[PDB]
């Protein structure tokens, strides 16, 4: 089966709902296994000294009509993150594309620099194809994603704190 994982989100401390994501284990198992394990926290503490876990981390970069980015649980600002493999890992495959709202894809700092940061597209983003590894999609809770999008800005800075208050695997 393709794993299903969830984030229970807060915005400004108030519950904003649950996002459920299907992960394409069939197509990109290594990338999926990293994300899945970071949802459960099962690997424990990373080399960075932080739990390898999305719980309590924030969406630090949100741009309306584009995407919501999170996953930096070591620095909280886009400079951090750690994978279950080490600091970074290679681009697995580009078989999936950024075809619709809710696509889940890896943020990076160029080729072969995947860590723990990810983004959820709110629009089709074909200009990202071949540059970011797509590894799943939001299957429930696009309203929650739109909730988050509305506290974003053109620069990505959020006007309220957006937190993964709980997460895990279904």
């Amino acid at each position: 089966a393709n794993p299903r994982v969830f984030f229970d989100m807060t915005v400004g401390g108030a519950p904003a709902g649950r996002i459920v994501m299907e992960l394409y284990k069939d197509a990109v198992p290594r990338t999926v296994e990293n994300f899945r394990a970071l949802c459960t926290g099962e690997k424990g503490v990373g080399k960075s000294g932080k739990p390898l876990h999305y719980k309590g981390s924030a969406f630090h970069r949100v741009i309306p009509d584009f995407m919501c980015q999170g996953g930096d649980f070591t620095r909280g600002n886009g400079t951090g993150g750690e994978s279950i493999y080490g600091e970074k890992f290679a681009d697995e495959k580009f078989v999936h594309k950024h075809t619709k709202p809710g696509i889940l894809s890896m943020a990076n700092a160029g080729p072969n620099t995947n860590g723990s940061q990810f983004f959820i597209c709110t629009v089709p983003c074909n200009w990202l194809d071949g540059k970011h590894v797509v590894f799943g999609e939001v299957v429930e809770g696009m309203d929650v994603v739109k909730n988050i999008e509305k506290v974003g800005s053109r620069s990505g800075t959020c006007s309220k704190q957006v937190v993964i208050a709980d997460c895990g695997q279904l």
